[PDB]
């Protein structure tokens, strides 16, 4: 007879209601799991019902992948989820943070801190719908973004991922969602799922809740804050995302007051789904249910109740599969976990699938493999990592000479530093690897090659990455611009409780500085201790992260457009005055939260 659920003419409620009644334990329990492509094929796909695959950072076909590569890598993981009985189509997420970071060639965006300097939601907005496009070109269906994290002490190796430490700001960029997702109907009920249709992405607001709230910035450790500050400060962008349609939301492996955010009923069930009217589905991070327990994974039978009686729909595995769905099969047969739990979780989930098109478009468009790495797409992140920089100094005195904007026309100039001809570096974490790697890692321009580009045909270039001060003495040099900072980090190896910067760096700068008069480019992820470099700087930017569009430097180096940034985060003068935060009593900063020095075109 007629088959509702296949009928794309039925309202979505209706054909999740008529599929949720004819299917099985074991169909049901499939949909709910996530596993990494690098444990799937397709007997596991079609064995065990798969409901949704990811790449976690660097799991990629091959090193280079084409972007037809990738479509053919997911089709044919689809090919075997659509050949299940009733051929319920995977979704396939990946960590699109900064663009499709993943994958060679495609467009590297500022992190999220340089765009919270930017104070442009709309420019964010532009990110995420170049991003939905980046990712559609991979055959790719879900990004695990935006981080509305507001990271509260930059010792946190996931600052760089949080738009700022001001909760205002983090909101007004939730423009990311209807970017990558499509923009809401004017009847929009806050709280449901949306995603436009084939060429726009599923999103995920992550991580829920208080991840930017950790004591010492601690990776995964506990918020410690009474629910007043959590709801004042961790939650209000929850909200915006709800308004925005956000399809998903990924739960922190971060404790609130010691209970883990994973086993956290009252938050997961009784707010975000009960009060904030949640619709969407709610996914587990990597072997987040695993880190309930000390040690993790200890006790997996209590991890698989816990989890999905907190109320999570989806569970990041990623790897252990057999055992995942074993378990809850097991808690299902034995009355722990009722039917009702279990129904709610493939509810949301069919939703969001049902609601995307993804039972009309379940394959990759071809069409599509061209917007990767797009022309537009780098002249948009070019744009973004200009209006992300802050100027910090442009003079050593109130009566020097401005140095910036440089000249582009002067006999010769320096370009030093370990910063300056490093790709890698220059994007930091989750860009092609997990955490980020150093050199010429896709298809990018360096500062150097934008110094190249930039400056009149008569100006000799020079390069030295660690030049003596005789050197620079020596050279003839018209000035020099020196880049130096953080090395690439993702997660946990990010948390440093020192902030000082790699050398040489300093040792460069002070090097170069002696010789000639210079403009400091500093990469980072966040504020770093900054005085010996500021003393030692005639002009002194905070680049942040930029991406693969180095020439977003150089367009406000040499004044084709003002420096406009503005810091995002308070810059401390000391790590020991950690936490330190705009608002607070007895708030001491080197630079205070909004800060940022101004230059004019030409
Ligand atoms: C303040 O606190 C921070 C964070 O805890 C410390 O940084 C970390 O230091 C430890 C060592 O004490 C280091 O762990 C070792 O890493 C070795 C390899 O290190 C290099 O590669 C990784 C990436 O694989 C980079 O993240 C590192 O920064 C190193 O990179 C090299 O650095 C040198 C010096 O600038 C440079 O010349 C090279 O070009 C560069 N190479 C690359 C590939 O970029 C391991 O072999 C070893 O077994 C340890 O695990 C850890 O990586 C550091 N973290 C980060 C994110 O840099 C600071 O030391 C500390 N500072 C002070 C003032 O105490
Ligand atoms: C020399 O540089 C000056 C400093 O950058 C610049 O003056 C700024 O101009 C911008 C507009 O281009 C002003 O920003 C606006 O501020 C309003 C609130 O006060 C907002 O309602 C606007 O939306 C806008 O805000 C910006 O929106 C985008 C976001 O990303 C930015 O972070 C955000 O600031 C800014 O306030 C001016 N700064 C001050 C304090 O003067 C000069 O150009 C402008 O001069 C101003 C004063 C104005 O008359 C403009 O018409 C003019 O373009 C610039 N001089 C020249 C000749 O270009
Ligand atoms: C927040 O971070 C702190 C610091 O890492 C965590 O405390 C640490 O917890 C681990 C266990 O997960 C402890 O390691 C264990 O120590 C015991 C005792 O010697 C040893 O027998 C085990 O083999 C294991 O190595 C570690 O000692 C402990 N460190 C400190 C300084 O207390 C804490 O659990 C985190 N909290 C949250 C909520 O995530
Ligand atoms: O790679 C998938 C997930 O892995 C986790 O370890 C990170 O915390 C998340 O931000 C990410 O979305």
């Amino acid at each position: 007879d007629y088959v509702l659920y296949k009928d794309a003419t039925k309202p979505v409620e209706d054909r999740v209601a008529d599929l949720l009644g004819r299917m099985t334990l074991a169909e049901k329990i499939g949909q709910m799991t996530q596993i990494e492509r690098l444990v799937a094929t397709p007997d596991v796909l079609r064995d065990n019902f798969i409901g949704s695959l990811l790449s976690g950072g660097g799991s990629v076909p091959r090193k280079g992948a084409t972007a037809k590569e990738w479509q053919d890598m997911v089709d044919g993981f689809q090919k075997a989820c659509m050949s299940t009985r009733l051929g319920i189509p995977m979704i396939y997420g990946i960590d699109a943070v900064h663009g499709q970071n993943n994958v060679y060639g495609a467009t590297i965006f500022p992190h999220n801190v340089g765009l919270g300097a930017t104070r442009d939601p709309y420019l964010v907005k532009r990110i995420g719908e170049a991003t939905a496009l980046e990712v559609r070109a991979t055959g790719i269906q879900y990004a695990f973004a935006p981080c509305i994290a507001v990271c509260r002490d930059p010792r946190w190796g996931r600052c760089y991922e949080s738009y700022s430490e001001d909760r205002r700001i983090v909101q007004s960029m939730t423009e990311l969602i209807p970017g990558l997702q499509g923009d809401v109907p004017k009847d929009f009920t806050s709280g449901m799922p949306f995603v436009a249709g084939k060429n726009k992405v599923a999103a995920c607001a992550k991580h829920f809740v208080g991840d930017g709230g950790t004591v010492d910035g601690i990776n995964e450790n506990n918020t410690i804050i009474n629910r007043e500050g959590l709801m004042n400060i961790h939650m209000p962008a929850y909200k915006n995302a709800m308004d925005k349609g956000v399809s998903t939301v990924m739960i922190s492996y971060s404790s609130w007051n010691g209970v883990k955010m994973h086993a956290n009923q009252d938050l997961v069930t009784g707010y975000l789904k009960d009060t904030l009217k949640f619709k969407g589905f709610v996914i587990s991070d990597w072997e987040g249910i695993d880190r309930i327990t000390t040690p993790a994974g200890s006790d997996y039978s209590y991890s698989v109740k816990a989890s999905i009686l907190a109320g999570l729909d989806m569970i990041m595995v990623p790897n252990k599969y057999q055992q995942f769905i074993s378990i809850l099969t097991g808690h299902v047969n034995g009355g722990v976990i009722p039917m009702s739990r279990i129904d709610d979780a493939v509810t949301r989930i069919l939703r969001v699938k049902f609601t995307m098109g993804l039972f009309e478009n379940p394959y990759a468009d071809p069409a599509m493999a061209e917007q990767l790495g797009k022309q537009e797409h780098r002249d948009l992140a070019r744009e973004a990592a200009r209006k992300s920089l802050v100027l910090l100094k442009n003079g050593k005195t109130s009566t020097d000479a401005p140095l910036l904007p440089l000249p582009k026309k002067a006999p010769k100039i320096l370009v030093a530093g370990s910063h300056a001809d490093n790709l890698g570096y220059q994007c930091g974490g989750w860009t092609i690897e997990w955490q980020g790697d150093t050199g010429r890692t896709t298809v990018g321009t360096t500062i150097l090659e934008a110094v190249k580009a930039a400056v009149d045909p008569s100006t000799v270039v020079v390069f030295a990455e660690n030049p003596d001060a005789e050197f620079v003495k020596s050279g003839g040099f018209s000035y020099a611009i020196v880049a130096v900072g953080e090395h690439p980090y993702t997660e946990t190896k990010g948390d440093n409780l020192n902030l000082t910067i790699p050398e040489p760096g300093l040792s460069t700068v002070q090097a170069v500085c002696g010789g000639v008069r210079c403009a400091t480019v500093l990469i980072s992820g966040r504020p770093v201790v900054v005085q010996p470099l500021l003393a030692a700087s005639d002009a002194l930017v905070a680049a942040w992260l930029p991406g693969s569009e180095g020439q977003g430097v150089t367009d406000a180096l040499f004044g084709d457009f003002g420096f406009t940034g503005r810091l995002p985060r308070t810059w401390f003068k000391s790590v020991d005055q950690l936490p330190m935060n705009v608002g607070d009593a007895h708030y001491d900063p080197l630079f205070r939260l909004g800060y940022g020095l101004t230059t004019n075109a030409t």
